[PDB]
């Protein structure tokens, strides 16, 4: 089992970004090995298909406890989903999937071009619009309702921000940062905001709409007949939406996508499947979860190599979704891999691999590719614009990954036949 030696690399892992793990089995020449980070902790790197396949083998692999506090206490909240294991894990999941019926998901998919729709004037004022901030705040609005939480317009513009901090608060891996504190601060706004909510629901002074997650969370019981306290049951609402907000990251490297290469635009036009690839593609190719963290429970015997009872994991989400033998060109931009794509949940990760209901994967995987779809065919259909010279650069040497200048857009008029 072979070693990026050090006492604790994250320091080096923070400097390399993405591709630390890929220029690890390059230079150590192998599939898999053992770094330490996060104050010394071993962790063993694993990768492809058939290291997304153990990662999701419950059997084998603890993942509660093995979030840094310090992601825990701005990402995802205390008590969240992303914390528990086992029972009491398959149990809530089971909530958070109950969400994701055909209607909701049409629910989201038309909010989505209705909003889109109604935001073309607005867009067409502005000298220029940054892409990153514009689909934030419009996301926002689609997020809040679609949860059945109610957010005055007045109100958007600070919610969209604090989730937006919230969401960029992986960046130093758990580390200490200068933005950590209002991290926390947005987090405490936010869920006070829904336990506000879910309190004045349960007390029948607010009436969201059954089907809703605000409707759903405050009143689901768990297995042993207890409701989530409030609290808890807030930062379990947040997970439902301020994830969905965070596409705002995928609209941005959509644009930039699009704008490199313009033929990959007309053909979301020409061709109604198309729409769907480019998303996934969007997915697979630009960089946004590096990794995730997980604990041996017993040896693995796994690629030649034994991992024992104890040791950190970590299955490397940008390293599989980049995989040469998984995908022909793996760094070039190609929405049409897709139509060949056999659908196997251990390759396309970008949102976690495994089963939905009894592993930790995405729950809004489907939200994600339904609202990239009909933000692309909004951006290549509806209006035309022009992109002025800017930063465009994404650095996969830096954790997470950004359009240097958000992807700034001018002369943004609307596509109209008035003949
Ligand atoms: C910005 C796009 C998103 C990305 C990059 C993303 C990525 C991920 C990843 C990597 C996980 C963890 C998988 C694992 O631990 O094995 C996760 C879990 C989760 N995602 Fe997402 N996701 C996104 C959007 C969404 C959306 C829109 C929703 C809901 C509307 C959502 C809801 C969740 C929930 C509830 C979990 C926890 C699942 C569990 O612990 O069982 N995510 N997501």
């Amino acid at each position: 089992l072979k070693r990026d030696k050090g006492l604790d690399n994250t320091l080096k892992v923070l400097k390399q970004g993405y591709l630390y793990t890929t220029n690890q089995r390059n230079r150590l020449n192998t599939s898999v090995f053992q770094t330490k980070a996060l104050g010394g902790k071993p962790f063993v790197v694993v990768t492809g298909k058939e290291g997304a396949e153990m990662f999701y083998n419950n059997d084998v692999v603890q993942r509660e406890g093995m979030l840094p506090k310090r992601i825990v206490n701005t990402l995802f909240g205390k008590g969240a989903i992303h914390t528990v294991d086992g029972k009491k894990h398959v149990d809530r999941k089971a909530l958070f999937m109950s969400l994701m019926t055909e209607g909701n998901l049409n629910y989201v998919r038309e909010l989505t071009r209705t909003l889109w729709h109604a935001n073309t004037q607005r867009m067409e004022s502005m000298d220029e619009v940054n892409i990153y901030r514009e689909s934030i705040v419009l996301l926002t609005k689609v997020g809040t309702r679609w949860a059945g939480v109610q957010a005055p317009p007045e109100d958007i513009e600070r919610i969209a921000t604090d989730m937006d901090i919230m969401i960029d608060s992986f960046r130093a891996l758990g580390g200490a940062f200068k933005g950590y504190k209002a991290s926390k601060e947005a987090r405490r706004r936010v869920e006070d905001w829904l336990e506000e909510q879910i309190i004045e629901t349960r007390k029948g002074n607010i009436h969201p709409p059954e089907g809703t997650a605000l409707y759903e969370f405050a009143h689901w019981e768990d297995y042993l007949g207890n409701p989530m306290d409030s609290r808890t049951c807030a930062i379990d609402l947040m997970n439902t939406f301020r994830p969905l907000i965070a596409i705002n990251r995928f609209v941005s490297f959509g644009l930039h996508a699009m704008n490199e290469n313009p033929i990959t635009r007309e053909k979301i036009k020409s061709e109604p499947d198309y729409a769907y690839k480019f998303a996934q593609e969007v997915r697979r190719y630009y960089p946004f979860v590096p990794f995730l963290p997980g604990k041996a429970k017993v040896d693995i015997d796994f690629q030649g190599v034994t991992i024992p009872a104890g040791v950190g994991l970590a299955l490397d989400v940008y390293g599989t979704t980049h995989d040469e033998s998984l995908w022909d060109d793996p760094n070039e931009f190609r929405p049409e891999r897709f139509e060949t794509w056999d659908g196997s949940p251990f390759d396309l990760i970008p949102q976690g691999g495994g089963d939905y209901w009894t592993n930790h994967r995405c729950a809004g995987e489907w939200i994600t590719v339904i609202i990239m779809e009909e933000t692309m065919k909004y951006f290549a259909e509806k209006i035309t614009y022009d992109v002025p010279e800017q930063d465009l650069e994404v650095d996969l040497n830096s954790i997470p990954g950004y359009v240097k200048s958000g992807f700034v857009i001018k002369n943004v008029r609307e596509v109209v036949d008035r003949t």
